[PDB]
């Protein structure tokens, strides 16, 4: 809950690296992984896809 | 913005220090400042004012 909700109501798989101005790794209680961008062409707010392969390949470039 | 949402769709305020086991700010964008709260008999995850007296006391704290 009523007062509590996951903040992506789905994932969006569209989104090119080239038009996100910053990625953020939001940690919510009770929630999937999810992983929100701010954008370009609109400016607004996403959840992306993790499956993303850019998104992999960004995430993977982070150790091994 | 049609895939992103705050998490609190309301803070709850009537909520006691003696009911809560855990608590959490929330890291969201395009949001206020929200805290997260954890039940402590039912385990329900809630969204508590901020404006709560004890919130304050707890965060004045620091
Ligand atoms: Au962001
Ligand atoms: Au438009
Ligand atoms: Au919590």
């Amino acid at each position: 809950s009523l007062s509590y909700r996951c903040p992506c109501r789905f994932f969006e798989s569209h989104v090119a690296r080239a038009n996100v101005k910053h990625l953020k790794i939001l940690n919510t209680p009770n929630c999937a992984l999810q992983i929100v961008a701010r954008l370009k062409n609109n400016n607004r707010q996403v959840c992306i896809d993790p499956k993303l392969k850019w998104i992999q390949e960004y995430l993977e470039k982070a150790l091994n």
